[PDB]
């Protein structure tokens, strides 16, 4: 629907569904193994992954969809921070995963601030 403050939330469940599709996901989809990787924490703040943000959407606990964003960014950015070099071939997939998913969340997140405006201003 036009103007739907909703749809993002069907367009971000679609979105996740073609990334845990996708080979390029695989290092991404479920919550590295702290006790596996006990050096992960040492670099890296916040923990992301694909699983968690699917999870957090399903619940209803993100309010926009530039919150659900912010978390795939993440994602991204604590591959780029924890991969030791540009050659190793889990930051390549990494680069491949976020250029797909930037170019998909960009009209996601201009439809929700139309409809915002829509929502906020319209008299209906
Ligand atoms: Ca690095």
């Amino acid at each position: 629907m036009s103007y739907d403050i909703q749809a993002w939330k069907k367009q971000c469940e679609e979105l996740l569904n073609l990334i845990f599709q996708c080979e390029d996901s695989e290092p991404f989809r479920q919550p590295v193994d702290l006790l596996e990787y006990p050096d992960y924490r040492d670099i890296i703040d916040t923990p992301m992954d694909f699983a968690t943000v699917r999870e957090t959407l399903e619940a209803g606990n993100y309010e926009s969809p530039m919150e659900l964003c912010k978390d795939v960014r993440l994602i991204f950015s604590n591959s780029k921070a924890y991969t030791p070099s540009k050659r190793s071939r889990i930051y390549s997939m990494s680069l491949r995963l976020s250029a797909f998913f930037e170019e998909h969340i960009s009209s996601v997140l201009s439809d929700y601030k139309s409809a915002l405006r829509f929502h906020k201003r319209n008299t209906i």
